[PDB]
């Protein structure tokens, strides 16, 4: 299989674009300048993604994680909720709606957290859809938090679709080590497991129903050995972990019943990327894993064979509109091969236009302040 660029936007935010997510209706990015940007996914051929993009200021400290929940309630009612975390440690929520028939996006801030929860400094977050919805987040001190999301305050509201969301805290999972370390990443599986990655290379697996830690393991080994991304495969009992290993980027695979290391992904072998693997994203079936590297590459791996199928090399001049190419950074250094901060697979049908319809697609955000979309080709 191969992946081909379909649309992109250069100078898409005014500062680093650290995270990107998506739902059927749109792709959403966040940046260190403090803004969220929503990108309409139903894009007409040759249409400029920027034309249909909407910006919203969130917090002056900048934003480093975003995820969106697009709930389908009763087959006809859109509930699209963006959760985003700021460098200040705040966890903010916005309901995304569209104007009557202007298509103009409206962001409504929702106050869902209690005052005591706001005293924590949150880092990673992830929506766990359709199970009552679930939200998981970590804080910088190492704790993992789990809430149940409810679109209606009570059944009388549900019966009239009077959206009135609430976030009900289920509990927390404490870090396994002392002193506690920075929890850089988290994921929630479709089968009731939570994984939390730390900047010392440790990963802790917990049970979603009891909120009890099951076990914790270490990647292995002055140099950084930080975990950067943890993702459960949608199929089977596999967990992919991206982590630093002496200036290089690794991806190690683990079976989730006991946490045994069962394999690794690398290109002719030693490492997955020549620099850090910043993020990971599985496709819908879980047969392909895309990794985003600080080396400016997206690599696509066939999970079964553990082989790299294809590699896309990001370049600042990939940007279609010449005026939006950002060829050097603020220090004047070349952005010829911009590191990739995050990558996200989009479900079949989410992306419209540029021949993507009916094929799965992908989006990544890079160090040259760009956002790029690709479609899987035959």
């Amino acid at each position: 299989k191969v992946f081909i660029a379909t649309a992109n936007a250069g100078k898409a935010h005014d500062a680093d674009i650290f995270s990107v997510s998506a739902c059927n209706s749109f792709t959403v990015s966040c940046s260190g300048d403090g803004y969220l940007k929503v990108w309409d996914n139903k894009l007409l051929d040759n249409e400029n993604p920027k034309d249909k993009s909407y910006s919203h200021f969130v917090h002056k400290s900048g934003l480093h994680h975003v995820d969106v929940l697009q709930a389908i309630e009763r087959d006809a009612f859109e509930l699209c909720l963006v959760a985003t975390t700021s460098f200040s440690g705040d966890l903010l929520f916005y309901r995304i709606t569209r104007e009557d028939e202007t298509k103009k996006v409206i962001f409504e801030k929702l106050d869902l957290l209690d005052s005591d929860m706001k005293k924590h400094s949150f880092w990673a977050l992830k929506w766990g859809a359709s199970n009552s919805h679930r939200l998981v987040a970590t804080d910088v001190k190492g704790t993992t938090y789990i809430w149940k999301f409810h679109p209606f305050a009570d059944e009388s509201n549900s019966l009239t679709l009077n959206w009135s969301p609430t976030l009900e805290l289920q509990g927390t999972v404490e870090s396994p080590m002392t002193p506690s370390q920075f929890a850089t990443s988290v994921d929630i599986s479709e089968r009731g497991l939570i994984a939390t990655g730390f900047n010392n290379g440790t990963v802790q697996i917990s049970e979603l129903s009891t909120l009890r830690p099951l076990y914790n393991f270490e990647s292995q080994h002055n140099n950084s050995n930080s975990i950067r991304s943890v993702k459960f495969s949608p199929q089977g009992s596999l967990l992919a972990i991206a982590h630093d290993s002496n200036s290089f980027g690794c991806i190690t695979l683990y079976e989730t019943e006991f946490g045994e290391r069962i394999g690794s992904l690398s290109v002719p072998g030693e490492f997955a990327h020549s620099s850090w693997v910043m993020s990971l994203s599985f496709n819908d079936s879980g047969e392909t894993l895309c990794s985003a590297g600080w080396d400016g590459k997206l690599r696509f791996w066939d999970v079964k064979t553990k082989e790299r199928i294809t590699t896309l090399n990001m370049h600042c001049d990939d940007i279609e509109i010449e005026e939006d190419i950002l060829a050097v950074d603020e220090h004047g250094d070349s952005l010829a091969e911009p590191g990739v901060f995050d990558v996200k697979f989009l479900k079949k049908g989410w992306r419209s236009g540029m021949g993507a319809d009916l094929n799965e697609s992908l989006c990544c955000v890079c160090l040259d302040r760009s956002i790029r979309w690709f479609r899987e080709a035959g």
